[PDB]
């Protein structure tokens, strides 16, 4: 792809993140603590799963930007609609305002409603995040494999500004303890 040229350096909100999370001092890594993290509640963190938002919103344009997830067993990542749920129980989907993929299990899954299969020969390192607000696309890269197209969602209906999305992923099995990161441009 020659998506690179619409690169944006993305952020990470503090204030939106699950109580369990670890964003670095620089806002570009985030981790599952081993425990809460010894922070206040507010309306805006994630309760039911390790979710952070992007501190970024985006309403017009092309965006592209680029997630490190090496040696991860399980994470999600995407963009979502600034007004998601943050309390209780919620698959993602375009109906509940996300455009996302995700690794669990050994398999890697679009977020459609049912969940789509995606066709990986090499597991990536590194996943490129593409939107173009206009055309309603939503575009997932291969970094590792040379930029290899994942997946696109076309005529989204975002509804509403967009925010960069992700979720680390439990870590019950003691090998998902690695960050997501934010690759430099
Ligand atoms: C997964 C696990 O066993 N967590 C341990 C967290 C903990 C709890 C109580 C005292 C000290 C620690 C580190």
């Amino acid at each position: 792809h020659h998506h690179h040229h619409h690169m944006v350096h993305i952020t990470l909100d503090r204030n939106t993140a699950n109580s369990w999370l670890i964003i670095s001092k620089d806002r570009r890594q985030v981790r599952m603590g081993d425990t809460h993290q010894n922070v206040s509640d507010n309306k805006e963190r994630f309760s039911n799963y390790p979710m952070v938002l992007g501190a970024q919103r985006f309403s017009s344009g092309k965006m592209y930007w680029e997630v490190d997830v090496t040696q991860k067993e399980a994470w999600d990542l995407g963009v979502c609609r600034d007004s998601v749920q943050r309390k209780g129980q919620f698959s993602l989907s375009p109906e509940n305002g996300f455009w996302t993929i995700w690794l669990w299990q050994d398999s890697y899954e679009a977020g459609t409603s049912p969940q789509t299969t995606l066709h990986i020969q090499v597991p990536p390192c590194q996943i490129g995040i593409f939107v173009d607000y206009e055309a309603g696309v939503v575009s997932f890269y291969n970094i590792t494999d040379h930029g290899s197209l994942i997946y696109t969602f076309s005529e989204c209906v975002f509804a509403g500004p967009l925010r960069p999305f992700f979720n680390v992923g439990f870590n019950y099995s003691g090998g998902n303890a690695a960050p997501l990161k934010l690759c430099p441009l």
